[PDB]
């Protein structure tokens, strides 16, 4: 309903790769950068997060395509900062670089349809161009993986035909 | 709001099935036997090819396999869908493929499973229900990016263990 | 209440011109300036004769002498009239016709003429506007029967006639 | 929402009988029994065209033939009517007409088929409805160019064909 | 809420004249000029002795010795009065009557004044409105019974004679 | 909503001052089956108003008897001012001894439900003829005093009467 | 909730003076100018002798001297309070008062007084108003109870009083 | 509309007895039983002195004798109530008085009664009820000026006659 | 919603202040520049000791050199109030009291700190409002059990000096 | 709007983590007729001031079983987030082991019906007494980092269930201060 239409504004506190805590607009993206917008139920979980840290490791593939990765739960920065600060052994997500924002208010989900419960997210991501349109939006209901392979493609494929169009 | 961890929206439709019958189909037939997906495509004749609903088909012996019936929906016609059928890739058709065609005549599929734009044709999308009739999975796209049948067998495989 | 004698309804739609591209018509390019037969039918390649609309484009000069445009219009998309134009008639399209046919891919155009059928499809409906855009005569058909090219003409005629003489019948 | 294709719109109306007598007509009396074409025209006592009905008169027999019921109706009473049929032709009277003149005193059926005009008069009209009681064909002039009691009788031949051996 | 004592609701009508040519009536080209009588009778053409329109033709000299306008009214088409003007006394007609008669075809100035029954005809009535556009009387027959022309006259009499010396005795 | 002509004469209830003159109630639905009703409404006692109209109606009340009809007559003020416009001397401008019933429309709404009632204060001049079914066959509605003489009144009841019984007649 | 002791509501109503004619009095006229003693009662012509109009119309002088308006108001008629002026003490009528005396015809008044009763007459009433438009006493009875003159004499000085001292 | 010719809204408070205890009073326990003399005034332990209230108690015998039940209210609590009572004269209290004091501390007897004002305390106020509970007489005042208990006394005498007779012509 | 950390409801109230004339007093004259400390009780001359009323006032002095205001308040006219510091300590009585006591005579000042009971009287309570017109502290009590002064004084030094 | 003080506590169900770190269900009926209920409310897991608070408090949790009282404690946090504070050690700014159990507001429900939820986000420091009627007895709500000795408490608590039998007491001496 809102994909190939404007992303819902989002404000929010985050915690940055340096550790630092801020705030991010989507609007401090429009006409810069692609946003790769990424929700999680919850930190610290029995659920291994080896999809965080796959993004993460994947981080320069996504600056060389222009793209910021954003990730997203309900949880607040301190729990973020703290689930960073917790060894991987210990189910932890180590010290990744991008930046993690906190849907403290459960706003953020309502507004972009994957609220489960009034609770905690689904596990989702939202790509939005550098007009601020949403392109792209895969809900998961499950515990389930997502290749960053294949996310990479997904932009790739995008910005090639947002560019030249749909032939073959 | 989001029905992904709920249950799907009822649905009824006239079909071509892949022996170029024509009937009806509801999800309620699927309930308690089989795995269900649903993808949506804009429209049929149109000058981007068909690339997804060919590879989709390819694989179609993964999908029975895996307990999971394929069905591709959109706004055109059944006449249209076996039109479709009719013309050989070359001039642009889909050629005599074996999974069956959803016709969503009234456009209250698209509606229903809010992927109807601009109230014309809906977008790109996969929709994967399972046994209980529970949405598991939903893609939507909004340009003619395709999907990779690996990216889609995987995730059935991950539901199904 | 219904339209005719009264205001045709707006409506704009894609269109697939008869030298087979695409473009736009809308009813108020013609007020000025020339009659309008609409006409509706349910669906692109059906198992019925495409009969009614191929003996229609065979008179479109016999509608151009009476300063007519023939337009023809179903729900299908501007694509599925370019794919049932570019098929041969023995496989069962209409091949190469001259007139324009209009796409109603969201429905208004029949909903608006009153002619849209189970939420779905249209019924077979011809309808005759005015240099006015005043709605002189309306005919459905709930099936397929066709409609004599001689009669539509006729009509045409005296309707062309009873607005400049006496609004006399008979007979 | 038209009516075409999907049950014809009720109605029940006063009447006057080819014996210049008076009574009801339902459309409840024809289902499953015959065809019915009504037609709709604006006004008894006008010089325009009373030639359509008296026409439509001369052709019963091929109505009956065919076994549809024919009912004319506006929007006079049923008095009015008596008396046009009691006008002699000269005079722009319709004569002793064999076939039914509904009476839409109440504006009631032309409103309900969609065929009144600013809350006044129908427009002229026809509508053909089946042995179930479904409208098949819907005719409306806004002008009085009259109608062939041949192109009539096509259609009804064509539409009781077509529900024969389906083309 | 009445009508009568204020001001008559607004009709305009296609009319028959007295020399059976077509036109237009309006209630407002009245005003300043002269007291109308406006009366409401169901139908042409039925089977009731139209002897109170008849009656009241006959007596048309002494409306105008009033300063009155005689207008009759039915739901009936200005076709049918003028048919039923051309239909012979002997054949159910009024036959060639002097004054004007108006057509209600939407049935809209029954409805305005109050009359109409069962959305189809009105009843029999009777109204007098003022030089000043003031209805000053009203009368309602559900029954088709006479109403005297003596009566009618003695009454706008009354009403021209208030007008000049208010309450006498 | 249009008129009661048609139809049911609209319920009333109201207090009243009988030909004796004691306090009582009247109620429309008494008469139904048994009295044919003329209840005719007037907007003030004591007025300027000459209450010719009332005086001669009381004359010809066993003309009214003797067609089965209930004379009826109302307006706007209490039972107690009725009682002191018939305790009023005739050549003082009151009523005298009437022999027929009045009623007192105190609340209005004899007046209001009956489509007589002049700018919430008080009641046009009307007479209104209820059959023994409860239909209103008659409304006549004056704005001024002009007067209505009952052999006029007689000759409509009659004519009405007729047309129950009897056909329709020319 | 009530209007004792903040702005007394407005009322116009047609009037009979003193000297028996028909006008028109505004609550309106009396601001700034006089204290008003509205008071309400029934009807005119009951069976209750009207000792309680004719004691206040003899002490008439004694209201002007503390400047006010005396004023009665029932929702009779102007046509029956003359009646009733016009009718002798002897017969229960009220003679020729001086005073005032309102027609509450459209019974509005004594709705905005809430003192009407069952949507007819209104209950026996005394409203002070004083030059300001503020009410500074009411008195009701559901009963033909009197009230002194003396009495309500009392309360003016009393509550004229307080007005230039105090408690 | 108003109470007065009908039922005198219902109430139930909590009561200062003469006898220096608490309870409650209810407006049902004296239907059938006695007439109801309610009085209301703002406010305790005011500067106006309260020689209303003194004298109302002082003629308590002749309300006795006509059968009617006193009753002060006031929206102050049932212990600013007694604080009164237990404060002498000399110093602005009201002594130990025998008539019962309602406290209408959530203010919903005076908003019943009609006479609080501006959401705060209520007007001076008398109110007479029947034995059938119907209120017959309504007293109310702006200002702190007297009764006296003479012109109370006189109208309960009226009322009370007027039962057993009717009105009395002269006067 | 509390209105703890955020703003204080408005009030204005007629007031009986320690040299026992009346006057008036409303939040927006503390604003901008004084802390206060208000406290709610049910009701003047009950049989509970007013010995919480009393701990205050000794503490006045305490409440001034931290810069607070300290106002009391109750549902009873200012009257009653005047009374009740007229009545001595041996007689169930205030004394002369030289802190302030608003009459909350509407009860609207109750119900906007939420701490109306049965739409009659007040609960107990205290409410501690910033310099800049915010709520920092907010204690209910529904049971007369009284609260140490220290604890006040306590949380008053807290709040004054770590942020 | 009106305050529940004095009145039935609003109705809670929440999942929980209790002192031997398995999950579960906590509702305020269960304690109805047994436990009096000590609710509070704090902020945050895992901030960086201290939670001395929570620590000495599951110090006296003797004290709290002695009075007859369930500690509960609750933030907006997750039953997930409470266990890993919980198995972090203070030297890594944890909580550690304590033993009474720690509710998940993740609604934010409960936070909202006992007023105490700020800016839709966090609850405020906050305690409330409930009775084992169901009746609250006292609330404290507090905006800043400061916080209740476990002293102040136990005594309150104390206060509050001799009040229950002997009603109000006046204190000797209370004209002097």
């Amino acid at each position: 309903t809102y994909v190939g239409k404007e992303a819902p504004f989002f404000k929010a506190e985050a915690v940055f790769g340096d550790n630092s805590f801020g705030e991010v607009n989507l609007t401090q993206f429009i006409g810069k950068k692609y946003v790769l917008l990424y929700f999680y139920p919850l930190d610290f979980t029995f659920v291994c997060p080896s999809e965080i840290i796959a993004l993460d490791k994947a981080l320069d593939a996504f600056h060389e395509r222009n793209v910021e990765l954003l990730g997203c739960s309900v949880d607040s920065k301190y729990t973020h900062l703290a689930w960073k600060k917790t060894p991987l052994a210990k189910g932890g997500i180590g010290n990744i670089k991008h930046t993690l924002l906190s849907d403290i208010t459960k706003s953020i989900s309502k507004d972009y349809n994957v609220l489960f419960d009034d609770s905690v997210s689904l596990r989702a991501f939202v790509l939005i161009d550098m007009n601020g349109i949403v392109q792209h939006l895969l809900v998961n209901n499950l515990a389930i993986g997502r290749s960053v392979d294949e996310i990479l493609r997904i932009i790739d494929a995008i910005q090639h035909h947002e560019k030249y169009g749909d032939v073959c």
